[PDB]
Order: C-alpha cells, then sequence, then structure tokens
C-alpha cells in the first residue's frame, strides 16, 4: 500500500488518518501533533504512530512527560512517506512545503486555507484528478470550493453554465472550537463583493473564469455552511433534469423539508444517528424543494458539512498524485465504498 | 393634530408611539396591551393612557389587580381615532381590520405581516406616497421589504433595473424574545427558490414585477437582518454614482469597514453610543467597501435594523393617508428631523 504521513492530526487530519486507514491500498505510517493533549492521546490509543510535528527535542519531552509515547519528530518519519498530507493551520502548510516537504523530495497535499499560486495545482475529483495525475505538490481546495465544484458538475452536465450567482452563510466556529466567535452578529467576510470564493472555483475550473460570482457572511452557527445559488444557464433543463443530475453525482445528496429537514440542524442530526463517524456527512446536502429552474435559470439552496466534506477528496487526490488510479470515477467509487458514503 | 390610537403596543408599537409623541403634527391618544406586564407598566410611566386591547372585563380586572392604570379598552377609545396604528401579531393585524377598523369607519396602518391582498395599498414613502394619498386601509410593508424599497430606488434613481437578486440572511429572534430559536443552525425561509420577499418588494413597486428574485434564511442572531444584493442595470454607473445616490436617498447611510464596522455588532454599538433611543438605527446601512459594479451589474451588502427600519415609514403613511401633506420628501424630511434621523 500507498504510504501516507499525516502532518498535522486536526479538524482535517484526523477524518483523513482515519479515511486512508479504511482504504484497501494505503496506510497510515505516522500522524503528528504539536500539543500533548487528548487528541494526541486518542492518536495513540486508535493505534496510529504518534510523532511531534515540529523537529524540537524539547517538545519530544513534554509528550514524554505527559506520558504519551512518541515515535520521534516530523523528521524521523519523512522519508519513509510516499506522500505527506497536511493538516496544519493555514499557512503553516506553505511553511511545511518549502521547509520540509520540497528539502525531503516528498509528494505533499496542502489544504484549502494554503494558496493556489502555492503548490502546482487545485484538486477536486471531479475536475481535475487528470490534471493533478502524477503532480508532486497539490492543494486540497476548501471546504466551499469542494462544494460548489460538485452542485457546479452537477449543473454543467446538463447545461452549459453563463453564470453563477453564490452566496455563502458560513459557520463562525467548528464545534470543538470554543474561543472563535461572534456570539450575536453577521459579519460580512470579505466585505469586498465579489468575493475570492469565485476565483477560487476558477483555480480547479479555469473555463469558470469571469462565470461565477460570490459574496459571504459567517453567522453564529458551528454544524454547516449554508450555499444559495442562482445559475444562468445555455440550455433548456427542468427541475426533473437538475434533480436527476444532482443524484447521478457523486456525493451529493439529497433532503426534503418535507421529510421533516427544517435546517442544518437536522441534516448533523440525520448525520449523527445514520451512525456516521463523528457524524459526518461528506456529501454534498441540497435541499430537493430548493430546486428551481425560471427561464434558463436554476435555483438551489445547499449545505456543506466543513469539518468532512473535504476529506474523500484527499484520497482521491493521494491516488491521482501517486498515480495509483488512472480513473477518476474509479477511485471516487473506490474511496466512497471504503467510508460508506454517497 | 392627527389623533393617533396605537393598537398593540409591541416591538414596533412602542416605538411608533414615541415617534408619532416627536412630531408637531399628531399624538398618541392611547396604547393598547393584553397582558399587564412590565411594559404596560412602561407606557403609563411614558404618559400615555394605556386601553386593554380586548373587549373583556375580566380582562380589564387582570390589569387592575396588577395595579397598571386602564382608562379602559379599545371599544372607549376607537371612536376618538383619526386613525389606528395596528401593531398586533401577524395575522391578528387582519382579524382588527376586518372586525374593528371596518365597523367602527376608521382609517387603519396594518404593519409587514399582513398581506398585501388584505388592504388597499402597501407603502414606502419613496415609492407609493401619492398612491397611497387619502387611502383607508394600507400596509406599511416589513423591515426586509422597506430596507429593498430603499435600495431599490437609490440605484432605480440612476440606472434601470433589470434584475434584482438578493439573499437574506434574516435574525431569528428580536433582543427581547428568549423563546424563539434557532440557537445553533441555518433555516432555509422559506426552502422555495424564488422566495416570498421578491413579491413582496412587487406590491409596492408593481414596475419591478418578474425583476426581483429573493431566497432568505435564519441564523442564531438578533441584532439586524443582512441582505446581499447582485443587481444587473440598464446604463453606465459608476460605483461614485451609487455611492452619491446612496448618500442623496433619505434613510440609507453607509459605515466602513476600514472604520471598524465589522459586522451587525459595531453598527448597533454605534446606534448604542450614538444615544438613539433603544439603539435603534431606522437608516437602512450600506457597507461602503461592498459597493462595486462590474459589467452593468451592481454589488453591496446592506444591514437592516429589523425593530425600526418601518417606524418612521408609520408616520408618512399616516400623513399621506389624512392628506396632511401633498409632497412625499416633504413629509420625509419632517419625519426624520423630527426623530433625529438620516
Ligand atoms: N476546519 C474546516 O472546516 C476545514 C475544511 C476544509 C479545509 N480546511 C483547511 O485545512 C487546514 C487545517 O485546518 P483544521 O481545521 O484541520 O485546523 P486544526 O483543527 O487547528 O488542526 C491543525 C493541526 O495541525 C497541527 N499543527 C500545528 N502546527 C503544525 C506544524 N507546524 N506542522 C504540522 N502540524 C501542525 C495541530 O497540532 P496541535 O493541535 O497539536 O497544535 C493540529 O493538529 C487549513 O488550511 C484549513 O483552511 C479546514
Ligand atoms: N419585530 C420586527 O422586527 C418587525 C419589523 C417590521 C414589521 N413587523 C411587523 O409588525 C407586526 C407586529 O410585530 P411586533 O414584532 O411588533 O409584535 P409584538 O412585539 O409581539 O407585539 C404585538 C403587540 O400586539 C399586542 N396584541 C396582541 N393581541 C392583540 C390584539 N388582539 N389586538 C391588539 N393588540 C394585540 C400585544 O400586546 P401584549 O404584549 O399585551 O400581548 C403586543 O403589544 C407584524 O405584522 C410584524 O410582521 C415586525
Amino acid at each position: 500500500p500507498a504510504k501516507v504521513l499525516i502532518n498535522g492530526y486536526g479538524s482535517i487530519g484526523k477524518r483523513v488518518a482515519d479515511a486512508v486507514s479504511m482504504q484497501d491500498d494505503m496506510e497510515v505510517i505516522g500522524v503528528t501533533k504539536t500539543k500533548p493533549d487528548f487528541e494526541a492521546r486518542l492518536a495513540v490509543e486508535k493505534g496510529y504512530k504518534l510523532f511531534v510535528a515540529i523537529p524540537d527535542n524539547e517538545r519530544v519531552k513534554l509528550f514524554e512527560d505527559a506520558g504519551i509515547p512518541v515515535e520521534g519528530t516530523i523528521l524521523d518519519i519523512i522519508e519513509d512517506a510516499d506522500i505527506v498530507v497536511d493538516g496544519a493551520p493555514k499557512k503553516i502548510g506553505k511553511q511545511n512545503l518549502e521547509n520540509i516537504y520540497k528539502p525531503h523530495k516528498v509528494k505533499a497535499i496542502l489544504q484549502g486555507g494554503e494558496k493556489a499560486k502555492d503548490v502546482e495545482d487545485n484538486f477536486n475529483a471531479l475536475w481535475s484528478y487528470n490534471r493533478c495525475y502524477g503532480k508532486d505538490y497539490v492543494r486540497v481546495v476548501s471546504c466551499n470550493t469542494t462544494g460548489l465544484c460538485r452542485i457546479l458538475y452537477a449543473i454543467n452536465s446538463i447545461a452549459d453554465i453563463k453564470k453563477a450567482r453564490i452566496v455563502l452563510v458560513r459557520r463562525a466556529a467548528d464545534p470543538n472550537d470554543d474561543k472563535t466567535g461572534p456570539v450575536n452578529a453577521i459579519t460580512p467576510n470579505p466585505v469586498t463583493v465579489p468575493s475570492h470564493h469565485g476565483p477560487d472555483v476558477v483555480s480547479v475550473v479555469p473555463e469558470f473564469e469571469g462565470k461565477i460570482l460570490t459574496s459571504a457572511v459567517i453567522v453564529p452557527t458551528t454544524l454547516m455552511h449554508m450555499h444559495t445559488l442562482m445559475v444562468e444557464v445555455d440550455g433548456d433543463v427542468s427541475r426533473d433534469d437538475i434533480l436527476e443530475a444532482i443524484k447521478k453525482t457523486p456525493r451529493i445528496i439529497t433532503v426534503r423539508a418535507e421529510d421533516g429537514f427544517s435546517s442544518t440542524a437536522k441534516i448533523i442530526e440525520y448525520g449523527r444517528d445514520l451512525g456516521r463517524l463523528r457524524y459526518d456527512i461528506n456529501e454534498l446536502v441540497v435541499w430537493e424543494e430548493s430546486i428551481n429552474v425560471l427561464e434558463n435559470e436554476i435555483f438551489l439552496m445547499q449545505a456543506v458539512h466543513q469539518e468532512s466534506i473535504v476529506i474523500p477528496e484527499n484520497i482521491d487526490c493521494i491516488r491521482a498524485m501517486l498515480q495509483m488510479e488512472e480513473d477518476n470515477f474509479k477511485s471516487i467509487e473506490k474511496t466512497n465504498k471504503a467510508m460508506g458514503i454517497q
């Protein structure tokens, strides 16, 4: 199997570690932490080899004193990896790329908080798997960009996109985060319109240049982001065609407000009750009743579980970069089956 | 002075009562409540005559047992009114119109939760003042509709609107409301797109029929709603033209994120520190840095203080309905001067 190192066992990192372990063709050779906390302990209890992410002997001693077994530092494992999945905080992925991955000549994936310009290309399994094939340094794009890429793939499959206008209503803090607000405000993020979210999608889909217009705010919720879409298309599609295209596209599911899905709280409750690990819904979720077509324009609202949506993308990205699977859909299906998702 | 009865001394009602009092040409002859609470007490302390909103002797005694002075019931005061501002809950305004205002042959204003078909016309001071002139039963439209009316007037002043695409991010509960959620969700409201918000603007501006497309959600905030606008126009407008039109239009002001206005929390902090009564910001608030024009399409974000935005509209509507001033802009200026707003 492919030997995968997870550098940064955090919200993304810990999920990719488990998602890699679920595959039959890759394995986790180590995960890293900087703090000797309950999450570091959980990594060890799960059976992962734990390394200190920063090459600092004093920090290693901190873990040993806290009674958490460590195998060494990032430098003790980096040479054994076929690829590194970087899960480090925003800006730190690029630091690791320049300070560690590149000097050790090892392939690495950065997450969506890093820049398009920091890497060789930008990954979504439906659009740029082939472009990322055999590449060395790739960015798996953000939760929002990932969600937009999927719904835009669905729409593109049945009509040509002329202009996609999207408003993103983003969560303030992940559930674990007890420090970040706002408690009670709506925050323009950014204040400028159109925002950088549109160009981010274009980094994956160059043909959408000048056709994506976004605006975003942050609100006091932790569970999921919501996106609202109004998309002018060239073509005569019906609501049924759009619904069918969404159902056909891997990693998009629909819910019905008629069935009791009144909000993002209900989508997460479904994730919990379904028995999903960490409640993760890696699929983009579209409200069925929101889907409409009026005069060559498609409307819908959708929700993104930001902690988990990019996890299967990381798995497919590994297969692309390591040349493990030639066929993007074959990788998607393999990943999906291993993770128990659609 | 015009003799104004406030039937329903609630969030809107208590504010319209004070705004009427600030005018030199109208007076509040009474306000009504159903429950003997601290708000009933406050009305009395402020010098208003309090009547019981429901003509029920058992209810009058409830007020007497609470030691809150009441002057009688709605039936003891209704025949003295030149006009009734209804401030009752959604659906109750229409009940009051059919059961009280019409049988007593008295003009009445209903609030935005009531229906366009419930009344003779739909009021905003910029657009429909003349059309509502001398009418007997008028709806002052909702917080959201009033805000959209104002920004669309500013834009219409300099270019013809082709399509206005709006996403409304609505507050869950007014500050006083400690019973309504969601605590932690984003809730499509409605799930259908385009939503009823667009046609509500059309009830005011018939020429906007089929040109306004809206979607709305509710989030865990109390302070203000936010709106995002992307508006296709006919005509060559600049950013500076829009900014100027916004500045020129009464009851729209701008704030700069560069000045520390990071969110709706900062806007409210400003209303508080300014010394506004109840911190009310009756003006629509547009973020300056949000205003953009790209290929004949105007972008901006704005915030609406839902509790107070319709208050000065009620005052102007009284003037139109009682034929007190033929010039909409003269009523607007007068209303604004008396309230201390722009
Ligand atoms: N959160 C989301 O909704 C989401 C969704 C998609 C993409 N992303 C992106 O994923 C990346 C990581 O985000 P996250 O939410 O997973 O952050 P996170 O939860 O804070 O986790 C970051 C992890 O990196 C570790 N770390 C700190 N310094 C490091 C270093 N110098 N080298 C290697 N590891 C280091 C931290 O270890 P300690 O905890 O021990 O300090 C922690 O385990 C960002 O680019 C972000 O934009 C996030
Ligand atoms: N809240 C906003 O931000 C907002 C903004 C713009 C427009 N509006 C619209 O304004 C209207 C009222 O909303 P609100 O927020 O002011 O409601 P509210 O704060 O709940 O107040 C309603 C008032 O009506 C009184 N009332 C109850 N039953 C009555 C009856 N049968 N007859 C006369 N009065 C009665 C209540 O008295 P008691 O308290 O004693 O029961 C209360 O004082 C709605 O159409 C709403 O859509 C609301």
